[PDB]
C-alpha cells in the first residue's frame, strides 16, 4: 500500500447515476432505518462509501429530536452507497455533530467535532484508533467540512472554523499525517471573514480548492485556494455572475473581489473541478428554497471573471427538496486522474422525523468539452404517507 | 491473482440441487425478505452468488409497486445462494433496472443500466469503482443480459441491446478489461434482428455461445457465437424442432435459417454447453404459461440440425411457476473445464407483492453420455395464504 | 497452510463449558430465531462453530411443518457456539435434510444430502464450490452423519447409509480429497447391518473411529474403526455392559460381539477418545426418554470387555431434555494433540415448534487419570410459556 | 505480527469523548438492543471494542432476571465502541458470568468465568480456541476483573479471586502465554485481605499497577503491582485522603497502611497511570451513590502519601447515574507510549430491565502538566418513559 497522490480528476463524457441511498423508502417499508442528516459520499478504506451525521435512532418508531443540529446522541455513521443507513453494511464510526473523512491510501482518517457549543473539540481518528485533537478557538461552535478530507503523500488537509454563524467565522486549514496535526494555517483573504462547509478536492499534484458557504447575507461562494507542497491557503470570492449559494437573488455583473447577495443563510454545495482547466459547482434550482440540484460549469477563472458558469444539467427533479452537495475523488486504476462523484442530499421528513436520501452522480466517459448528466428522478408519491 | 481464462464446461453424471433461495418461505414467515425479479446465479469474487433486481423494499410490508420492471428505486443485490434477499449475506450494489455481472479471476465486473426509457445508460463498474459507461443508441429502453457476462484473460464480454420490445432490437456485444470498454461489435447474421436477455457461457479456449430470446412470435432462439481472439460475434436462428421459447406452437420440423414461432412474447432462458460436443438449453414445460423448467440435451449442431433435443429431465415440479432461467461456471481446481450450473427463477405473488425463489442445479460426477436431474420440488401449500 | 494431520485427542482435567446456543431464550424473546434440528458443534475454516439442519424459517410466527425430518426446505446453516441461529453470526450452507462438514486445514469440505426418498443425493462441495456427488444404493433415504468428517492429510473420510431404518442399513465410508471422493468402502463386520449417525473422532496418526446407531432393538452402538493409510474400515458391536443407545434396558453382562437389547429405536451419541488409551461416551440419564446426558468411561477395549464404563459426570441438568450429541476436535498450537469438545442437543418444542438449544463441553486443563465434568444446568421456567 | 510490549501511557492535553454506547436510545427506539451490565472498553484484534456480559435477551421485550449477576444464561459480547449491543458489529464470545480479555498484538486472550457458585471454572481460550481452566479454589464465587488482562512479549496477567464477598476474598495473579497459564502467583501485602474487580493498566516496561475493589466497609482501594520480568505482585493499599471507593465517607487523612472506611460496599474503579511519574483514578462524584464520575490525579505515590489527589474534571454529568468504569490502552504507531482511554459505565433501568450505557474518553494531544476533560453529558429526558 503506498499513500495515494493528489493528482486531477479525470474528464469525462456523462454524469451517470451509480447509484442511491433510498432512505425514505426503507422509513415506508417500516424497517430500521435511521434517521440521517447531512448525508454525502466519501471515497473510504472499504471503496465508496455512504457517510452521514445520525441520531442514534431509527424508524418505524424514531425518538424525538431529529430535527436537531447539534446533541449528545449525534453520530458518525457509514454505509454501503446503494444500501440504507441502518443496514447490514453499517459501520457506526464516532460521536459527532460535525465531521470529516477521508482515505490516505493505507488508513481511515477522521475527523469527529462533539462537546458543548462554547467548547467543543475535534478528536482525530486514523486508523481506527483516536490519535490527536484541536480545540475550539472561537468559543462559538467548532466545526468542520461534513464532506471529504483531501491527500497527498501521507498529508491530508480538512478545513474546521469557528464563531459566531452570523457574524466573522475565521476559518482554519489542518495539514494531518498518520492523525497527527503537523501544519494549522489560517486563511486569510477577500472571502475568509465567514468560511464554513468547505467542500475541498484535489485538483492536481499541487493543488486543492474548496469552494464553502458563507452564511452571512454573502451568495458568492468563498473558495479557499491551497498548495501542497508549501501547505498554505487563501480564501477569495467568487466573481461569477453565477450566485451558486442559497439564498440568493438574480444573477448580475458586479465588480470581483466583494461580496454580494441580500439574503442571510447560506447552504453547503460541491466543488468540482474537472481536468486541470474546468471548474463545476451545483446549486439549487430554487433561488430561496433547496428544491432542485443543477450543475454548472466554465472554464474560466471563477474568482476572476463575472461571465456566467453555463448549466451543464439537472443532477435532480428540479422540483425536488434537495440540500447539501459535495464531491470526492475515486482511483482510476490505469489512468493519472481520479473519477470525481458528486452526492446530493435530498432531505424528507414526516411523521418519522427529518431525514434524507442521497443521489450519487460520478463522471465517465471519454473526455468531452462539455459533457451532459441523467436526471435523477425524486418521486415519492406512492409511498410518501407512509412517512 | 491471476485472470480466469476461457475453458469448457465439465460434463458429468447428474443435476443435482445445491440449493434454494426460498424468498417466500421468508415472505411468509414475517421477516425483511426483499421483493426480487429476475434472479439467477452468477460465481463473483466472493463464490457463487444470487444476484438480483430488487426495488427497495421488503415484506411484511412492501411498498406498492413490486410488479413494476423499471422505476428509479430499483437496484441491484446479491446474496448467498443457500440465503434470502434481505437476509445478513446481503450486499448492495448499484441503482439498476437492467444488470450483469462476472469475475474475471481478479475483480467484479458489474454492469448497471438505468435511467430514462428513452435515454438510458450502462454505467459500468469494476471492483467497486464506476469506471466507464455507454449510451443508448436507439433511444428505447438500452437493456442488457440479467445475467453474467463470459470472461478470459481479462477481457470480459456483455450483450447490450436497444430498440422497441417488438419491432428490430438490434444488439451489441461489449469487450471490456477493467471496466473499459475495449470494443463494441454490431452483432450482425440472419438470427440479429430482436435479440435480447442474453445467456451466455465460454464454450472453449476462444469461443462463448449465447441462447437469447426474441420477443416477436418468433419461438427459435437466436444464439450468439462469438470468438475471443478476434473479438468477433454472430446471431444464428437454432434449427432443431425443439422450440426453447415460451410462448411457442408445438415442435415441428422447418427449414433452417428462418424465424418460427405463433406467439408474440419471449422467455430469458439458459444456455448450457456440456464440454465441447453437446448442447442443452432450458425450457418451460407448458408451451405457454411460464410454468415448469425441463432440460433438453443434443449433440449435434442445434444451428444446423433439425433434430429434436432429448429431455433430460425436470428440473423443477413441472406444473410449478418458474420464469427467468440462466447458467454461470465455476473454477474447478483439479481439471480443465468449469463446473456449470443452472439458476431456474420460481415467480411467486400474493398480498406481499410480486417476488420470486430460485433454484440452482450443478453438473457433477462422473462424465456421462447421458446425465439425469434430481428433481427439485416446489411446493407452497403449507405456507401460500401468507404471500 | 497445511493440511492437518490426523493426532490423537488431548487428555485433561475438567469438562468446562465454553458456551451454549440458547435458541429458546432468543424465541421468547420474539427475535428471528431460526427452528434447528440436530444441532451440534464442529471445528470449520471460521473456527469453532455451531452447525445444524434448519428449515428456511424463524419465529416469532414460524411455518408449520418444523418438526419434519425431510423436506424441500431444509437447510445447512452454522453460526457463533455461544449465538443462535438467525442472529448476525448465521451462515447458510446448502440444501440439506442430512449432513457433515469438516476443515481439512485449508478449506471446509461439505456433504449436502437432499432429494427424494427413493433416490436421495449427495452434493459434496469444497471450499463453497461443488465438487462431487454421491448416489442412493438402496433406494431408501441415503444420510449421513450429522456431524463431523474427519480429515488428515487433505483425505476426510465420512460414514454414509442407505435402507430401510428398521431392517438392514448397510452403510459406508466414503474417502475424499479437495471434494473428490477417491475411495468408497463398504462396511462389514459383525456390527454393520445397521449403521447410522456415526459420530467419529481421529484417535491416532494412523487411525480414527466412530460410535453409531443401530436403529433396531439392538441397545449396543456399532463402533466403526477405520485405519487412513489403508482406507479400510470394519465395524463390532460394543460389547462393554454399558449399553450407550437410547432406548435400552438396565445394563447387564452379555457374550461379546452379538446385539443386546429390546427396544427398537435409536439415539445419535458422541464417542470420546481420551488420548491413546481411552474411551469416552455419552448417554442419556433416563433409559427411555431422551432425557439427561451422562459421560461414561473406560479404559479397556469396550469391544472387547463387558466391564462398565464409569461414570464421569452429568454433562446437563439430568432430568432436562436432551437428544443427539457429538464431539469435535480443534488443534491445539503448541503440542502434538486435539482439544476435544462435545455438543449436547436440548431439544423443546411449544407454540412456535420444535427447536433446539445447544451446549459446548471441553476438555482443559493437565492430564488426569479421572477428569470430572461442569454441568450445563438447564431451566426454562421464567420463559417457557413463551416457547 | 508481534507481540506488544509492555510500555507507558501517553501524557496529553485533554480527555475528549470518542465515542457513546447509547444502549437506552435503542432500548427506547425498539429495536433488539441487549441489556448488558458491567460494559468496559478493551482493545482488541479487530481494535478498540465495547465489551460487556449479556443476559441472551434484548428489547422490546426481555426476559425476565436482565437485574441478576450469575445466571445460566449469561454470556460474554462485543462490539462497536460507538454502535449498540445486538447490532450489526456484535460478536458473542464465550458463556461467562465474569470474564477478562485483552489482545497479545497476535491474538485475543479470553477469560470466561461460569458454572456453579460454589465451583465456578474459569475458561480460557486464545485466538478463538479454549486453551486451559482455572478451578475454584475457595469454593464460593471464584471470579475475575470485568476488564482488559494486560500483555508483554506473549505474557498476559489477570487478577482473579475467589472467598465471600464480604469476608477475606485473597486474590491471585495468573500469567498465561498463548492461552496457557505459566504462573499463578497468590497476592499477598498489606491491602490483600479482600480484593476484587480489579482494573490493572501496564506502566512501563517491566511494571504494570491494578486499582481494585474492596467490598468491606473500607473505602481505600487495594492497589496490585506486578513485575513482569519476576512475574511477582504485591497489594497495598491507597493512602491518598482522597477516597476512591462507592460508598465512602468524607475524605480525611488517615496513617499509611491500614483500611479505612465506614460503609460496606464497593463499586469497580479505573487506574489510569500516565506516564511513568503520574496517577489518575475515577471515583464517584456522589459518595454513596452510584452517580457522576470525576477523575482525580496526583504525581505523588498515592500508596505513601495522605496528600489530596487533584479533581482534573467531571467526565460525566455529575448527577448521572454510572457505575464501573476501566481503562485501557491503544497502541501508537508514532512514539513508544499507548494511548490510554476510560470507559465509565451509565446504568439505567425501566420497563424493559437493568442495563447500561457507555462513554469513551481518551487522552489526547500534547503532553500537559495537567490536562482537562471534555464532560460527555447524560440526559435521557426527551426519551426515558420508553425505557
Ligand atoms: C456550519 C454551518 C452552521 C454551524 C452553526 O449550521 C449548519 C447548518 C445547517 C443547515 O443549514 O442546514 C445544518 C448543519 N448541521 C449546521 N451545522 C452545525 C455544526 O450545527
Ligand atoms: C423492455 C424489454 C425487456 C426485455 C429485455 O422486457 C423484459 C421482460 C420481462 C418479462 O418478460 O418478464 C421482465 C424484465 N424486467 C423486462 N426488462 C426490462 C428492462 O424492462
Ligand atoms: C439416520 C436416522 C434416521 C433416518 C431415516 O432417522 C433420523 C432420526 C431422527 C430422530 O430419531 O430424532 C431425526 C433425523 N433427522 C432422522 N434422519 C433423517 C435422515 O430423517
Ligand atoms: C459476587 C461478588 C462480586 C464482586 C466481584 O459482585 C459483583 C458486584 C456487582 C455490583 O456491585 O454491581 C455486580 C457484579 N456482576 C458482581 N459480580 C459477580 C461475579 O456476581
Ligand atoms: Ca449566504
Ligand atoms: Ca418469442
Ligand atoms: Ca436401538
Ligand atoms: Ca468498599
Amino acid at each position: 500500500p503506498k499513500y495515494r497522490m493528489s493528482r486531477p480528476t479525470c474528464r469525462g463524457q456523462k454524469w451517470t447515476v451509480m447509484s442511491n441511498v433510498w432512505t425514505s423508502r426503507w422509513v415506508a417499508t417500516g424497517t430500521n432505518a435511521r434517521n440521517i442528516r447531512p448525508p454525502t459520499a466519501i471515497f473510504l478504506k472499504k471503496g465508496l462509501r455512504a457517510v452521514s451525521l445520525a441520531h442514534n435512532t431509527a424508524g418505524p418508531n424514531p425518538l424525538s429530536g431529529t430535527g436537531s443540529d447539534r446533541s449528545e446522541f449525534r453520530d458518525l455513521i457509514t454505509w454501503s452507497p446503494s444500501g440504507y443507513p441502518g443496514d447490514e453494511s453499517t459501520e457506526t464510526i464516532c460521536k459527532a455533530w460535525s465531521f470529516f473523512a477521508c482515505f490516505d491510501g493505507k488508513e481511515d482518517l477522521i475527523g469527529c467535532i462533539s462537546g458543548p457549543d462554547n467548547n467543543a473539540v475535534l478528536t482525530i481518528m486514523y486508523g481506527g484508533k483516536p490519535t490527536d485533537l484541536y480545540n475550539s478557538y472561537a468559543l462559538d461552535i467548532l466545526r468542520t467540512m461534513e464532506s471529504q478530507c483531501v491527500c497527498n503523500n501521507g498529508t491530508c488537509s480538512a478545513m474546521i472554523t469557528d464563531g459566531p454563524d452570523i457574524g466573522p467565522s475565521k476559518a482554519r486549514m489542518l495539514f494531518i499525517k498518520e492523525g497527527k496535526i503537523e501544519k494549522v494555517v489560517i486563511v486569510d483573504g477577500p472571502g475568509s471573514s465567514m468560511v464554513e462547509e468547505c467542500s475541498c478536492i484535489n485538483e492536481d499534484s499541487n493543488e486543492f480548492g474548496c469552494l464553502c458557504r458563507d452564511n452571512t447575507a454573502n451568495s458568492r461562494r468563498p473558495f479557499l485556494k491551497c498548495f501542497w507542497d508549501s501547505r498554505t491557503c487563501k480564501a477569495d470570492y467568487t466573481c461569477s455572475q453565477t450566485l451558486l449559494d442559497c439564498p440568493r437573488p438574480n444573477d448580475s455583473i458586479q465588480t470581483c473581489g466583494t461580496s454580494f447577495g441580500s439574503l442571510a443563510g447560506g447552504l453547503k454545495g460541491a466543488y468540482i473541478p474537472l481536468g486541470k482547466g474546468r471548474i463545476c459547482a451545483t446549486r439549487t434550482v430554487d433561488k430561496i428554497q433547496r428544491k432542485g440540484m443543477e450543475l454548472m460549469c466554465t472554464n474560466g477563472n471563477i474568482l476572476l471573471e463575472q461571465d456566467a458558469m453555463k448549466k451543464i444539467g439537472d443532477l435532480v427533479t428540479p422540483t425536488a427538496q434537495t440540500g447539501y452537495s459535495s464531491a470526492t475523488t475515486i482511483p482510476r486504476a490505469t489512468e493519472e486522474c481520479d473519477t470525481i462523484c458528486v452526492a446530493t442530499e435530498l432531505v424528507f421528513s414526516g411523521a418519522k422525523g427529518t431525514n434524507a436520501d442521497l443521489v450519487i452522480h460520478c463522471l465517465l466517459g471519454e473526455a468531452r468539452e462539455t459533457e451532459s448528466v441523467v436526471t435523477a428522478v425524486v418521486d415519492r408519491t406512492t409511498y410518501s404517507s407512509l412517512l
